[PDB]
């Protein structure tokens, strides 16, 4: 528990959680209310995520029903969705907004898998950045003489081990997502 190692675990864990989050909100073949968490609508002066203005549920195994209590929000949700890159078409019946998820095309799966991979690559990059920043902080301490050479090397090795275990975890969450997308 060098404050450095503790620090690396904290930041790397946070990075990994953000990635799992992004992968979780990603539009995929099956309906998931999670994809609307990033769709904001300007409601009474405030950019508002859709799920905060409506109950969201799954009816037809392939449908997302978005029911807003303020019926004037329907128009806004539709506008916002068409403007996003979800690749979904709102079905406004004046009461609720339906989002159907047709069987995905092999070109869509390939697109989504590519999108998951890039989300994860960015995470990896963040991981390696954390490693670099800490490593130099350790080097600094080693230069002032606070951390003798030997103690500095094992500290770096620990950081290197953490980096590898997190890069691995990233590769894993990517595989898990890739499977979810392909195993339809």
């Amino acid at each position: 528990v060098n404050p450095f190692i503790k620090e690396a675990k904290e930041k790397m864990k946070r990075t990994l959680e953000k990635i799992e989050d992004e992968l979780r909100k990603m539009r995929t073949g099956k309906p998931s209310p999670a994809i609307l968490e990033e769709i904001k609508v300007d409601y009474y002066g405030v950019p508002t995520p859709v799920n905060q203005l409506a109950t969201i549920s799954i009816s037809e195994e392939r449908t997302l029903v978005i029911k807003p209590w303020d019926k004037s929000v329907l128009s806004l949700i539709e506008k916002a969705i068409n403007a996003s890159d979800l690749g979904l078409n709102p079905i406004n019946d004046g009461n609720v907004i339906r989002l159907v998820f047709p069987s995905p095309t092999t070109e869509q799966r390939e697109k989504w898998v590519k999108k998951a991979k890039e989300i994860v690559e960015e995470g990896k990059i963040a991981i390696r950045n954390i490693r670099r920043e800490i490593l130099k902080k350790i080097k600094e301490d080693q230069k002032e003489g606070l951390i003798p050479e030997d103690d500095a090397k094992r500290l770096e090795n620990e950081i290197q081990k953490l980096t590898d275990e997190f890069i691995e975890k990233l590769d894993e969450v990517f595989e898990i997502k890739k499977e979810e997308i392909m195993e339809f």
